């Protein structure tokens, strides 16, 4: 039927489309400050209510991708962040924008970031983990894809702000809806593949939900990101305490995004030829020696850009290697549900990671507890990614049986 490698181009479309969408506050950020007298800490609560509901929507979209299969979900999703988006178009308040753009966008968005990922790999037995890049490298792709086109609607003169939300809303929709409406995983019997009585199987959402590894990697998962979110904004301005001008700390944090886009793919193809744990581990690992580097090299624009992309390639790796380790724990057959309910670790540490990031340094006035608070973070999700093997494969005696 459809060439393998159409998922993965459904699942790059669907996830730029999402990056888009968690990209577009700081667009606004501005221009909702000139019309009202809205902080920025007011707009960044509807991006932290994004985060939120699209990291917790997850869950049910995976959930109810395995049930009823990824294309409504997704297209599903499709609907409810073109809804919500545009009608951030026709806001007038703050809870209009925070119902619209955080609770209707996000919705929409986990309901189209999840299904694919779950999917991909699916169409690549032999390369799960770079098929599931493919499903979240959009995600560092957005930034890229939008700013300009966001630019280029605020400041032209018949349109504004509200004509962002409004036409990037439908051209959301519209690529979410073509992702969707072509994804669905290979035929239930035999598998893509020019290559391949005890019977194994893999593992059933309940089953998974229960085994003690979900959650050691849960709990990475949480530390990893929460550390990631808590350390990001704060890069430029480390930079400008340094002594460096604003344009030059702001050119060297922005090669984050370029490492942040490329470990998606990169990592994955890298373990899906090395195995997963031990390159997974050295990125937390690295990450936890570079919240502790920053202070060392962080006063200088080469040094700032080396923080700042490695930062980038182990924060965005965690987006690629913890759907490919629940891959490998319990097979993709429950992927949807089981890393649905995982990446609402996510959902959480995008609500409360850059608060708290921010708390902690305007509490002291410094860098030193966020940093050295993340590190630690790191530090304990090296020591679970690395301790944490797989567990045993299951026994499918109902079938076993079926041998004589
Ligand atoms: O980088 C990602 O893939 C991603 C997507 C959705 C996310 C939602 C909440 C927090 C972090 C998130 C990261």
């Amino acid at each position: 039927t459809m060439p393998r490698w159409v998922p993965l181009l459904l699942g790059l479309l669907g996830s730029t489309t999402c990056g888009m969408l968690l990209y577009a506050w700081s667009v606004f950020i501005k221009p909702l400050n000139a019309e009202f007298g809205w902080s920025r800490a007011e707009i960044a609560m509807a991006f932290a209510i994004c985060c939120l509901i699209f990291g917790l929507m997850t869950f049910p979209a995976g959930r109810l991708s395995d049930k009823m299969g990824p294309r409504k979900v997704v297209m599903t999703g499709g609907v409810l962040l073109a809804i919500g988006f545009i009608l951030s178009g026709f806001i007038q308040s703050k809870y209009q924008l925070y119902i619209t753009y955080g609770v209707i966008a996000g919705f929409g968005g986990g309901m189209i970031y999840l299904p694919p990922i779950a999917t991909a790999p699916k169409w690549w037995p032999d390369r799960r983990a770079l098929a599931t890049g493919f499903a979240v490298v959009g995600l560092g792709l957005g930034s890229f894809l939008m700013g300009p086109l966001a630019t280029y609607i605020i400041e032209k003169p018949g349109m504004g702000w509200r004509y962002v939300f409004w036409y990037c809303g439908v051209a959301m929709g519209i690529m979410a809806l073509i992702a969707g409406a072509f994804l669905e995983p290979p035929p239930a019997g035999w598998k893509p593949a020019g290559y391949t009585p005890k019977v194994t199987r893999d593992w059933t959402y309940e089953e998974a939900k229960g085994d003690t590894k979900f959650w050691l990697l849960y709990l990475a998962y949480f530390c990893g990101s929460f550390a990631g979110l808590m350390v990001i904004g704060h890069l430029a301005g480390f930079g400008r305490d340094a002594g460096l001008t604003a344009m030059a700390a702001a050119g060297a944090v922005s090669s984050l995004a370029f490492s942040n886009a490329a470990t998606r793919i990169l990592s994955g193809w890298f373990v899906d030829k090395i195995g997963i744990r031990v390159y997974f581990a050295a990125l937390f690992a690295l990450q936890t020696a570079a919240m502790i580097a920053i202070f060392q090299l962080g006063g200088s624009v080469v040094g700032l850009s080396i923080v700042a992309i490695v930062i980038g390639w182990n924060y965005g790796a965690m987006f690629t290697l913890f759907p490919a380790t629940c891959l490998q724990f319990y097979g993709p057959t429950a992927q949807g549900s089981n890393y649905g309910l995982l990446f609402t670790a996510c959902g959480l540490a995008g609500f409360a990671g850059p608060w708290v990031g921010g708390w902690l340094k305007d509490t002291t006035g410094t860098y030193y507890l966020p940093f050295l608070c993340a590190a630690a973070l790191c530090a304990l999700g090296t020591a679970i990614v690395f301790m944490t093997k797989p567990p045993e494969k299951k026994h499918a005696l109902e079938l076993e049986v079926l041998f004589q």
